[PDB]
């Protein structure tokens, strides 16, 4: 007799515990989020490098990995719109298969971390940072509640933002919460604090790659915005979509910078159509990084 | 592995000892006691490149040989491998050339670092490293935390000790902070013009640190441009025209290109937004007022902006 | 060290009777004014001269000074832009060195004497008077009462009669509430002590104000806290008035209206110190007043 759903299920075809405490361990270092145990099972309706993912006993998403042959940025699949190209271990004599899976299921987990990442497990990570910081803990929670972190927390992950350095974020909380109120600002605020860390994930050699915005279109946003959600036209929604499509499939490592008004705007009109795109702020970006622009909308 | 190690510093492939010295004067210096660095070692890096990391993060590059020395001469025949650091350059010369003022190689480094921290000072010093400053401050002055306590909270002392770091003061002698705050708090309810208070107060100690035989070297701002600041104020936050900003950057780089160490001396209402406006193009130059400008020192005008 | 060293005395690299020189300005402080200073640190330098000795208040230079150990003054120095001359064995040498150390003291009393400072004076009086002291706490908070002690201290007025200065309070805090119109009060009280001090042979020489200067500071005082701003033409006809006594055998203190007396203190402190603002409130009877000059 059960009582609740299983958090996490990874279905594969007809060494392998290794790789699954490896992407758990990974996850941690990488984003600072306790994972929960996945479960193992094998599938004959699914196909020799199918691999799916179950959130809940729901299908969240596919994968197509060759565990046998590494891989460049020929077999070609595509995920989040991005095609990506598989060759032999021979030919490489480049990201390993173990790698890829993993940054697949990564952004997975990241798109659907409401249901792993809550109010409880926000609270299990408030009581360990007790331990060391019970004077900040406190500061924080005399303006926002355990709800408002959480809420904060997730808004971080779900635009690829790590929770490890919790420590600065509870700082930036302890200053602007008595400030504000709107969590959504009180998160952009948060980014700011944390501009250092989202430059140097976003940086390649020392330069960023950006697509800024043109005048008009970044005046047209502006004026989308209605009493908290954002309404704009289809021709400026095309306008802006062609672009990205454009780049996207030229193969071109980008990211948006946009205003800082208008940053979680924009964020919006892209999120169902655009996932693997990042919208970075002018105040998120730090000096001594080179900003190099490839497109102005 | 639940937490982000605070420091690394990244060298070539006694260091201990050297990490120590540079941990011991950061606190004689500025009074904060900073958090263990670790050190680590790279086959990337160069021979002189030294990387420091604030929570696994890149946060400052660092050019230092340490078989040599440091002056701010070279045109008389001598072997210089010149370096720059917050867009001022420094000439490395060779133990040798010494006998013949000089600086010690370790001591440019820490020079450097100690720079960098301040500059970084939110992610090292917080509302928990002030509260365990406080209860060490108890057994001596109880009292006089109780009054200090009656008006502001651990988070606002926490955010006025990064204030006056973020700009080289030293909250080593936290007493007269203390006594500043529960003067200025019962009436002022800002936490950058409390600071400003007790940059006020820390006038001689200002003054100690930016003097050279009793004399300050000051670049003055004319009446049109500090009152083209004056009416950049909106709410509170600063927003100046592009020919005002060119005539303050231009004077401000050739005194800086050319062999010439100053601070810049405005009035006291424009202080803090003069700083906001070059802190981003310009690190190495203080923004002192006229109430921070302590009797019987040597005002030496350079500039007029 | 966490804490930085309170007083340092820097003297020339030349007996262990330093200590007792010490211990013996550290005694006579709290007998002319009733502060007890915190232990004063003795080191030497090669860099200062035979007559040199600089005074340091929490590792950083404040004073210097040009006292001569084996001679006695009544080789020319100058303290405060009052000139003094040395001559070879009246002032003594190390009464003399206290007079020009004290005065510095005073000029930096709030980088020595503060709330904490103030509490253990108060837990003392505490066992002699408690009814007095809970009459004041009543309406005066501890903050204030240290801010009172240091405004006193700061014109050279002696905190050794608390039991006056806490009598004072308990009578004008309960109608008073600014703090500086409060230390009036207390300076009115002390009247006797104040007179005492600034006379010889029962004479106070005064440099009265003339009725154009009185209402011209008068007009100066604004609200922008009150703070005083006056012409550059009344500053210089005051300062020069101030200097032709200077550059002359003159030992006077200016005597001025209650209402401006603390604005007026204001305008000469960042010029000369050595010179005393004193209100008509504050002249006791029995004491003869000489005129000198008019501004």
């Amino acid at each position: 007799i059960s009582s609740e759903t299983v958090p996490l299920i990874l279905l594969f075809a007809e060494d392998m515990e290794g790789l699954i405490e490896r992407i758990r361990s990974q996850f941690f270092i990488d984003y600072g989020v306790r994972l929960p145990t996945i479960l193992y099972r094998t599938s004959n309706e699914l196909k020799v490098d199918d691999i799916v993912l179950l959130i809940n006993e729901v299908r969240a998403d596919s994968f197509n990995i060759y565990f046998d042959k590494v891989c460049i940025t020929v077999v070609s699949t595509s995920y989040n719109e991005r095609v990506i190209s598989w060759v032999d271990v021979s030919y490489t004599e480049i990201k390993s298969a173990q790698d890829e899976f993993y940054h697949q299921l990564s952004q997975a987990l990241l798109n659907n971390i409401n249901e792993i990442f809550g109010i409880q497990e926000t609270k299990n990570m408030l009581d360990q940072f007790e331990n060391r910081y019970p004077d900040l803990l406190k500061e924080v929670f005399r303006h926002v509640t355990i709800q408002r972190i959480s809420e904060v927390l997730q808004r971080l992950l779900g635009e690829n933002i790590s929770v490890r350095n919790l420590k600065l974020i509870m700082e930036s909380l302890a200053l602007w919460a008595p400030r504000e109120k709107d969590v959504i600002t009180l998160v952009e605020h948060v980014r700011a604090s944390l501009s250092r860390y989202i430059c140097s994930k976003i940086a390649v050699s020392g330069e960023i790659k950006v697509v800024m915005l043109s005048g008009y279109i970044e005046d047209a946003i502006r004026k989308g915005i209605r009493q908290m959600d954002i309404e704009v036209s289809d021709e400026v929604m095309e306008t802006l979509a062609h672009a990205l499509r454009e780049l996207r499939n030229a193969k071109k490592n980008f990211v948006l910078l946009v205003s800082v008004d208008i940053r979680r705007f924009v964020k919006r009109l892209i999120d169902n159509r655009f996932k693997s795109i990042l919208v970075i702020s002018y105040a998120e970006i730090d000096e001594a990084y080179t900003i190099n622009v490839l497109k102005t909308i």
